[PDB]
């Protein structure tokens, strides 16, 4: 499981590409010894804690160890002005503002897949036992249409209320099971194609609301179907919502017929559904 160190002069910034929370990302290049390579990287300076510490020297190994199909592999870590995490840079950029600037030429299928390979990305993240507590559109990346990949895990292990869970809001009880319910948004947010969950609504609300038995409102091109497994992750009881297994498998069963599922208007005809 090997960490790469990198100068501060390995590294050299373009531009900004947005700053949240915790830090902000750089557009980046890096230069390996010699004049031979130079990347495309993605640069993330952490502002405040986290040192240099063996305390960060572990947590950032375990990081380095984070390896799928649909995770974000951290690629180097430099200290030298502060703490700086080096990624391959993502040309698409986010899911999120994917979903929006395609709008239009966004079939079902790529739709039930992003689900699908998110679903798989977070299945290892419980295999390995780390729970990302920070699942939104905004953390999904996309490498390429038919492929994305999840970032930002563990973050808070070195250092969101509309994608808490509700025991996350109360008892900051941070579960596999807590992240589900993320999911459920991020989802969400997809179907909608960047939709802004609960719109026009203060944050301080959020919580009572919810415990009314009033979530998230039913996308335009979702079948009632698609829409009750979003339903089962904002289950009140955490235990009762779904395994990432199970979201997987269902997701994964609706990509063999994609449209039996969501329905997409535009292309001059009406689409009609059953059963």
């Amino acid at each position: 499981a090997q960490l790469r160190i990198l100068k501060e002069t390995e590294l050299k910034r373009v531009k900004v590409l947005g700053s949240g929370a915790f830090g902000t990302v750089y557009k980046g290049i890096w230069v390996p010894e010699g004049e031979t390579v130079k990347i495309p990287v993605a640069i993330k300076i952490l502002n405040e804690g986290p040192k240099a510490n063996v305390e960060f020297m572990d947590e950032a190994l375990i990081m380095a160890s984070m390896d799928h199909p649909h995770l974000v592999r951290l690629l180097g870590v430099c200290l030298s002005p502060t703490i700086q995490l080096v990624t391959q840079l993502m040309p698409h950029g986010c899911l999120l503002e994917y979903v929006h600037e395609h709008k239009d030429n966004i079939g079902s299928q790529l739709l039930l897949n992003w689900c699908v390979q998110i679903a798989k990305g977070m299945m290892y993240l419980e295999e390995r036992r780390l729970v990302h507590r920070d699942l939104a559109a905004r953390n999904v990346l996309v490498k390429s249409p038919n492929h994305v990949k999840i970032t930002d895990f563990g973050l808070a292990r070195l250092l969101p209320i509309k994608w808490m869970a509700l025991e996350c809001i109360h008892y900051r009880k941070f579960t596999h099971q807590s992240d589900v319910w993320s999911y459920g948004v991020t989802i969400w947010e997809l179907m909608t194609f960047g939709g802004k969950p609960y719109d026009g609504i203060p944050t301080r609300e959020i919580p009572d609301l919810l415990e009314k038995g009033e979530r998230l409102p039913q996308p335009p091109i979702c079948t009632i179907d698609v829409y009750m497994v979003m339903v089962k992750c904002w289950m009140i009881d955490a235990d009762s919502r779904p395994k990432f297994k199970e979201l997987a498998a269902e997701f994964s069963r609706m990509a063999r017929d994609p449209q039996r599922y969501l329905v997409i208007q535009g292309d001059d005809r009406m689409k009609l559904p059953s059963p």
